[PDB]
C-alpha cells in the first residue's frame, strides 16, 4: 500500500481530548476538548481557534442540571450557523457562536434514554446520522462500548426524530454519508472501531438503512482503530486510524485502503476539510493538538455549504 508523508502544520495545542474540527458558515474554525474537568468531574468544552496563532477561545462549557458535557464531534447546520455537537454525557446538542446551548433529544422515538453520542454527519436532506458509543446519557453513570457490543447508531431526521436505527456496536467512531453524483443519500458509512471494520448501508430515506455489509477493514496491530472519517470530492474516504500514526484512504467501494497518510503522531482522532480547499484539519491525542496538511484534491462539499 503506497504512502504518502506530507508535511504537517501546527494549528493549536493544549486541548484535552482534542477532537471535532468544524467549520461553521463564516469560514471560523472549532474544535471540543471532551476531556476538561472541574473539581473532578467532566466539564468539557466547545472552542473557536483564531486560524493565524492558535489562539483558543472558550465558546461553550455544556452542563445540564449540574452534569458537565463531554463534547466528541460537530457539524454545522445549514439554515442557521449553529453546531450540531454529539456529546458523550448530554446526547445530541445544538450550540450557537454565541455560547447558548440546547440538549435537542434526552430520549429516542422508541421512548428510550438516549445514548451518548460521539460523531455525526449531516446528509444533504438534512437528516444527521449519529454514532453512540457510550451508555445512556446523564444523569445515568459514564461508559463506553470498548469492550462490549452495546454501542448505537441514530438518525436525528429533519423532522426532529431521533431514531434509533442499528445497535450492538463495539465503539462506533466515524460516520460519513456518501451521495450520489446527482445529490441523493447513498451509502452511510460507520466504523466499528474495536472489530477494526467499516461499516456500509444503503440509505433509502430518512432513518432509513438497509443492506449492511462490511465495507472495508482497517489496518494495525495497535489498540484502537477507525476514529474521525470524511470523504473528498472524488469520494475517497480518508480514515483517521487511532494509535496507528496513519489517516487511511479507501476508494469509493472500500475494501483495503488504497493509500496511507503518514502523521507525524500517533493517535489522529477527527479530521474535516476546510471548505473549497485541499486542506485537512486533523485532531489528534498523542499531543491533544490539533495540526493541518495538504490532501491531494478538495473535500466533499459539506450540508452546511449546499
Ligand atoms: O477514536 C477515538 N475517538 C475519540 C473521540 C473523542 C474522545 C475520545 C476518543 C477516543 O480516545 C480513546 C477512547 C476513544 C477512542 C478514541
Amino acid at each position: 500500500i503506497p504512502v504518502i508523508e506530507p508535511l504537517f502544520t501546527k494549528v493549536t495545542e493544549d486541548i484535552p481530548g482534542a477532537a471535532g474540527p468544524v467549520f461553521d458558515k463564516n469560514g471560523d474554525f472549532y474544535i471540543v476538548a471532551p476531556y476538561v474537568e472541574v473539581n473532578g468531574k467532566p466539564a468539557g468544552e466547545i472552542l473557536r481557534i483564531d486560524l493565524k496563532t492558535g489562539k483558543k477561545t472558550v465558546i461553550c462549557k455544556p452542563e445540564v442540571n449540574g452534569y458537565g458535557g463531554i463534547p466528541a464531534g460537530c457539524q454545522c447546520d445549514r439554515d442557521a450557523n449553529q453546531l450540531f455537537v454529539a456529546d458523550a454525557r448530554l446526547g445530541l446538542l445544538v450550540v450557537q457562536t454565541d455560547g447558548t446551548f440546547e440538549e435537542i433529544a434526552k430520549k429516542d422515538s422508541e421512548g428510550r434514554r438516549m445514548q451518548g453520542c460521539a460523531y455525526c454527519a449531516f446528509d444533504y436532506e438534512g437528516n444527521l446520522w449519529i454514532t453512540a458509543p457510550a451508555g445512556e446519557v446523564a444523569p445515568a453513570d459514564f461508559t463506553i462500548s470498548l469492550d462490549e457490543k452495546f454501542g448505537s447508531i441514530y438518525c436525528f431526521t429533519t423532522d426532529g426524530q431521533m431514531i434509533q436505527v442499528d445497535t450492538a456496536f463495539q465503539f462506533p467512531a466515524g460516520i460519513a454519508v456518501r451521495h450520489m453524483n446527482d445529490g441523493r443519500p447513498y451509502q452511510l458509512i460507520v466504523a466499528e472501531q474495536r472489530t477494526k471494520k467499516l461499516w456500509s448501508y444503503d440509505i433509502k430515506g430518512p432513518a432509513k438503512i438497509e443492506n449492511k455489509k462490511v465495507w472495508g477493514h482497517i489496518p494495525g496491530t495497535h489498540e484502537g482503530g477507525a476514529s474521525g472519517m470524511d470523504f473528498d470530492e472524488d469520494n475517497n474516504l480518508l480514515v483517521a486510524n487511532w494509535g496507528s500514526s496513519h489517516i487511511e484512504v479507501f476508494g469509493p467501494d472500500g475494501g483495503q485502503p488504497k493509500m496511507r497518510i503518514r502523521c507525524p503522531f500517533e493517535k489522529p482522532s477527527a479530521l474535516h476539510f476546510k471548505p473549497q480547499t485541499k486542506t485537512i484539519f486533523v485532531t489528534e491525542h498523542e499531543n491533544n493538538a490539533v495540526w493541518k496538511f495538504e490532501w491531494q484534491r478538495n473535500g466533499k462539499k459539506q450540508y452546511c455549504e449546499t
